[PDB]
């Protein structure tokens, strides 16, 4: 009965694409990599995880690396390395969330992490994009069968989303992309994670409404949808209209920022939820 | 802007210790500062300040120090070479924050954030105490005046407060302050910023009612009591219960956390009120 969102499944996608119509207006565009340049993303992401002794085949990485493509903002991008290392940070922190976490060797993944940002950033970026990986693989481990995880994840949405700005990646996210962009004011924004903060929702939102059914069935509270009686599709419903309030406030406000970061901002969101409802 | 909250001012602070003495119960302690500590830290916030000209007293640094010795958790500090930092780091952003952004100098204040970074933490450490200070300052300046500002500070409650993480200070706060403590789980917290989005509400809330006048008289919006109308007082005694509810939300939480790190939490913000209302 709450196992399950399928009833919801084509009314939700069409009310978050109208959303979007109505609100960011602009639409997601794909990066598109040249072969090399994929191949070299695909190299880094088999070596950083050959020392777990784990092989994952060339269309599995693909499928990783596809939120990248379609959630950066191709008009902004400046710096291609900066790019392709967050395609590999990206693709191996996803291949690290899933796997058997007593098979985390934090001694043999971080210095490939490390060597992964050392390799396309600066001095002083990869310095950040590395701490951000390495806060953010180190929050998962700490939280799984955390009493804190239970208490922000059941208690209120507020509360759920505030775990959410780390535990969703976005904040990790924000700290490795701003050198693609070059932005002074994304860059600060991203630093101070006020980038993260503000996109949270949006993406945390459209992530649990298509993960839901898939999470609840391996026993998994992180997701907001558990916060509502699923099975009831009135209190859904008025659940997930409160869901899209948050989310248009957010994008209201997300406009008051400069036009390079409001764009960075809504492709982000926007891409993410095209890239999550494709095949 | 001509608005006030003086007719609540003794019900609301009676409300607020209420509401400590039954959810925290632990009281906050004040940290004593030998002699020579305390002169060792006028001497390096007159220093940090000296390049941008202007002079402050032994007195009003004691003023502002008053925060750090009252909000930290005494019973926990292992470092006092952070500590004192920290007193440092508070009361020096404190005097820029009070400054005319006409005299902001980056390129003086900057290297001396660094310097005193440098002296008091370790070398990791420095470069996560400086770079939060130096996002704050930053942040401080490009918000001064941003239509960002206007839009999250009037729109929700929920936009100012994830405003206010960065600007009422304490992200900055906690990277400044976990290695006073040495635990690990705070450390993380802190570097995750999950530390300063836990407290943050009740650190503003309470900030934001006693500076209340004196903001309003300044035309400054970064106070959440600009979202009700005080004058009306049946519209200020639900919007004071529902800042209450976000505090009590918070510290119910907050005790979800191991036992080091959700006294650390308590004691900042149950300290901050303190030294606040004294
Ligand atoms: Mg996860
Ligand atoms: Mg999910
Ligand atoms: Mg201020
Ligand atoms: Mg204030």
């Amino acid at each position: 009965g709450r196992s399950s969102v399928r009833p919801y499944l084509e009314e939700c996608t069409r009310r978050f694409q109208e959303m979007f119509d109505r609100h960011v207006v602009t639409r997601p565009t794909k990066v598109e990599l040249t072969d090399a340049e994929l191949r070299e993303v695909i190299d880094d992401c088999n070596a950083a995880v050959a020392p777990l002794g784990k092989t994952v085949s060339d269309e599995r990485w693909i499928s990783y690396v596809g939120v990248v493509l379609w959630s950066q903002s191709p008009r902004h991008i400046k710096d291609m390395e900066a790019f392709k290392a967050v395609c590999v940070l990206n693709c191996v922190t996803f291949v690290w969330d899933d796997m058997d976490p007593a098979l985390h060797d934090f001694g043999l993944f971080l210095p490939q992490l490390r060597k992964i940002c050392e390799k396309y950033y600066g001095p002083e970026d990869a310095e950040v994009a590395y701490e951000a990986a390495r806060a953010f693989v180190t929050s998962d481990h700490m939280f799984r069968d955390s009493p804190i995880k239970a208490a922000l994840c059941t208690t209120s949405p507020e509360q759920y989303f505030r775990f959410r700005v780390t535990d969703i990646g976005v904040d990790f996210w924000m700290k490795m992309s701003y050198p693609i962009y070059r932005h002074p004011e994304f860059t600060e924004h991203a630093k101070t994670s006020l980038a993260a903060r503000m996109t949270t929702r949006g993406l945390t939102i459209v992530n649990d409404f298509y993960s839901y059914d898939r999470e609840v069935s391996l026993g998994q509270i992180t997701n907001c949808f558990r916060l509502c009686d699923v099975s009831d599709e009135t209190a859904f419903k008025e659940f997930f209209q409160a869901r899209l309030d948050d989310m248009i406030e957010d994008i209201e406000c997300i406009k008051a920022f400069d036009q390079l970061t409001q764009d960075v901002f809504l492709d982000l969101i926007y891409g993410n939820f095209v890239f999550t409802t494709s095949n």
